[PDB]
């Protein structure tokens, strides 16, 4: 399988109460987004398929500097889960932008 | 006594500067609602009863996802203690609507 | 590892042999789906995993006038010893739903 | 807490309504003795509290030329349902022994 | 000296970045409010003469559940060092409410 | 655990062979209420449990023309020692309202 | 080369996710400004020239008691790295406009 | 493969200036010892065969009361890795008397 | 009952790998030992009955002064659990002593 | 802050208009020495400071017919009240160098 | 130390001894940017460091119809070995841009 | 315990006799105010307490035409040695304000 | 008072099972030995009289290499509290004569 | 994870289409065995798990008389492309015991 | 320069009260031995020269299994600093052994 | 970063138009050697690196009837100003021998 890219995201709405925010590591390729607890790749957590998902922008802080961005299917109310979107977080507006035109190359457009 | 359900929930409004928020195991029944540090049950917090509570919705956060619901007394200014609702997050909207489903089966109807 | 939610279902589809329809206390953790005689946990009846498990609906018949869903595996035929799959009843619509939105958080979807 | 040992050990005393003498996966803790089908754990059959419980010595009959020892509650008739005592059978005396040496650590003394 | 009231209370614009927010234990008399680093009172860490000391509400959060009030010196632009005003922060209304009238005995009015 | 509040409060019912009423230092926790000769803490003469204490209203008579409120053990029929209510004045019905918030935080709840 | 100024400053967009905000020493020179991980000056972050740098107001917040300011490259869109502006937090307005009057000497004038 | 016994027992030997002691959740079976992180057995650290193994007792301490004995190659010099034996340490002397009688049951004999 | 002595002790042979030594809060009486968690005394730990125990001195350490002293049942082999002598460990020769002798008010007598 | 002991002691010197020679609940700390009415702290008699404290015997007199010694300041004449010093007793002289002990680890050391 | 991106990337100037252009699987840190033979990560062909590294763009030639950008050292003649500047190629414009934004990340500005 | 600021300023009001009117470096915390010959901190002239220390201003002289403050003790006629008064100047007016809203963080107040 | 030396020295037997061993900045003058928390001496611990002070060697170990001497009282049993003698360790061996001889001149001579 | 030696070693074996026998400096962790063109890293030329591999001698012939060891796969025929075992060799015999010795702290037996 | 050897060593005699042990990466060259915090060596602890340096073994422990070896200057008293050896611990009898063997490379010999 | 010690010295070779022989408080760190004019170090002379700085001995010359030792620098020629060496003297033989092996302790060995 090819792999399109890999790095450091984090879940934005994935938690919570349960422990903050947490960054993982993400694995894109063109047919799945898997995740683990870090680069060494020895303990995954999910693995999502790219099919009928979607991209989109998401305004939210107000408070510390961030930038959120979500995939979320089209064919379905809940992309993973009982989560409605999966919103990932990127430090610059840069890397936001660097990943979706990741994203582009799997198929996954903006809404 | 027979027990509607049993899970974790996050009580939003009791606490923040003694110790964040904190999670606590609920347990509902058709006659009173009592939350323990954990599933063991070995420790219990408080035992709320159900007579005179209603339930509403409250928004607030914008800065991470998160979804409030209050319990609240009619006949009385404060449900618990000094506190006018006993406000409890959950991760999900999925896991809301949930809950509040359960709260129906013990006479918790929505304001 | 953390317990998604406890509570009472009843196990539409027992074989008479063993007794018939009984109600039992059902544990939903990530992981897996477990079955209780009672809430004191003592006796585990089964412990079925969670993974490749899906949800569908059984109809609303007559004699069984009550609100059922059911649990099946996708590379099994039977879920649980010789059943082609797991009927679990309720006795409102609204508990099916809300049951329905625990297992999502379990990663069980519908079919 | 902690789980003191886990071993398969023979009841040698159960009624033949349900089947016979028969060999069952235990686990010992501080606070519980629980004996399940096999070491998968999929299905507990009971589980006693470790609190009142003592044990003592069988005599070693022709027929069942083996080594057993039995628990018993100091505060109640029946340990186990209606059971006086749940005689725990091994195959070697040594066995015996060092299963005595671990409900030691349980709380559980000799008589 | 007279002492109105004793309790904790939490300095909310006086940290932050440093750490956090932290509560501190209050002494206030007819003539000044000081704050310790506890009940034991053995570690002082600052005497506000209540001369010229002014009470006002503010609200803010949209976040956690709080509630803010704060003291200000009517005849200078900052009250302590180069804060403007010492935010105090109660977790019920009631609290704040009850605060205000002990402040009240002191000769410190609201605005 | 926690100190709720501590402060002056005059025992409005004290029988003349012991004094007559008199001022003493309160100490408020959400476990227990105790109260000292002075805020020196050297001497406690009594701690009551906050546990089934309840507060109501003592009307201003012209001779103890102040304000004044009492608590009582809804289980006991006297709360301390011989005295079948404990009523605590205060100077203005500010004071009297302050402390009753204070006490609500306790768990202590009006009649 | 002559020092302008040396203290503290909270780097605001820069971590976020990876570590909170985390302080940081700062010493500015008429040429660039410098941060290190403290004031012993052993371990150097960065280095950044005050060539075409502007400074502008931010307010952000809402929740916590904060101050904020940025430095941003005029003849650039990212001012450091990938980051459009270096946000600067400071405790108080008096802070703010103390750093300002800093950077004025270095020839940063605001926006 | 029968199990012949699992718990828990602390590698005396190996760590040290890594990170003290620690114990490991032992599954012993008539063909191998094998150790893990916990008693989950998710995370498995070693795997030893019984083969030309013997056992014999170590007298060491006189400090903290500790028990402990050794697992050692016969055919070998190094038991596992560049380790002459392999030290098993026991709270108690019932504890390890327990242990040696199972170890019996596999084939490991004392020296 | 009537308490002899409470104050705190060092159990210094039951724990080790599992978690150091600790300290523990103890209650002598005539009748027994009991030990808790704190000087709160909201958590028990164990009652040890006083009858058949005996005392007496244990020579251990030469790394860190300490000096030790242990209870054992004259007419069993383990006087706690699996466990042959509880030894308790005091910082001082007087502190020992000093418990000695009130042990001999228990019944308590030297081996 | 830690607690050194909790025990009985009998204060032989109160004037017979408070009642007489009574036994009072001990509690010694490094920085206090408090006596209660009993054993459940209810009722604080007097809470001294161990510093410029002392030991010294008193000679057992025929009417007297116990074991003695008493605590005095140094720096005044008084120690509690008008008593120039605190008579304690002991059933037997074992009980009053045990309490001696446990007084050196206060500070208070013999005249 | 932190791993800003992985992805494969074509080195369009490969001299023909060594075999042509080909593609590689890049590694880029903060502080190096490293290539491999594959994703696997067991043949690191080379690892520059990124401190004077620069990148600028190389036209589209009609016989190497794709996308070019290239890194150079400011300082260095040859970045790697004997080339005067590193040229990376990619199928579409929009992957140009997205590693040009995690190059921003690692320091490596644009000329 | 901070270190609030440090920067170069001049001492206005040095007696000849040790040189006269001189540049050197300061360094400001919450506890101390401290010079040195130069930034290296190898030499240090002296160190002022903060506490009643006050800060005033110093009338523009045609001779001395720059921008002067001074700090002063409250308690003492002598701040440091023979000096009524210290007297600090600055180039600008703006480096005043600045040092002066550095000197309030100290809690150090203008007259 | 004339300081004799300062510096940084182990309490080997007071402590222990409180909290292992910690060091403490001492402060040797010709009439008292102190030791504080730190070398900020903001927080003394305790002053010990020289007079009647002695100084010997004290061979204990065997794990881990460490070399102690003690301060002891010739005309008393107790030189601090409880304790016979106060043991201070140093790391070398050249560090404890280092320190001897600086004990040498306030009078502390060898036994 | 953790490197257990890193040094220089010469491939015996290497093709002379490649070069010839050549050193490299070599990695040993508990997974992997790396070699790298020098002690630099910048360059990798391969890593070989450490899994099923076994380490024999080879004798040394009159040509190469040097000390040579090998490694091979159990698994495979060739270890490393089409080379059936791995030859090291070393200046002298010490030299090769040294590296053994690391090698079985590996898992790396030999034959 | 050649390195001879790459590896992780434990400090044994150096820091005790300081900080326990703790691991330090070493490098040892024909002229040097060399210690750092970590396998990054971007920070250097100590660069000791291997002239007149010898080498013996250190029997101490019976504690907890460990072996040391030490080095020390013929030359001199002290080896490094005021040390009188520098003693390094290998957690096996082979790793010694090992390190020996690499020392003799430096011309270090035993004693 | 820690202080090794500290006490006061005579500095023998004072310049007479400075003032002559003084006595000044040295504070040695592992990084720095620093003295001032007392022990409240509000005035630091000067501070020297103790990199290459060494130590010797100087004749006890009869004007100089004392003990003096010297430091200088191995690579300048002026330790401090225009002194080629800093003599420091004491008052006995036993105090130079103490402050010797303190400088060891820093890495100033003798020449």
């Amino acid at each position: 399988i090819l792999v399109i890219r890999k790095g450091w995201l984090t879940i934005n709405n994935i938690g919570i109460m349960k422990g903050g925010s947490k960054e993982y590591w993400f694995v894109l390729t063109a047919e799945n987004l898997s995740w683990y607890k870090d680069d060494e790749e020895k303990e995954k957590k999910y693995m999502l398929s790219v099919d009928n998902l979607k991209l989109r922008d998401v305004e939210k802080g107000f408070m510390s500097s961030k930038h959120i961005f979500a995939l979320f299917n089209t064919e379905q109310r809940n992309v993973y889960k009982d989560y409605r979107q999966l919103e990932l977080a990127c430090e610059t507006q840069e890397e936001v932008d660097s990943w979706k035109a990741s994203f582009l190359r799997a198929g996954v457009y903006p809404e």
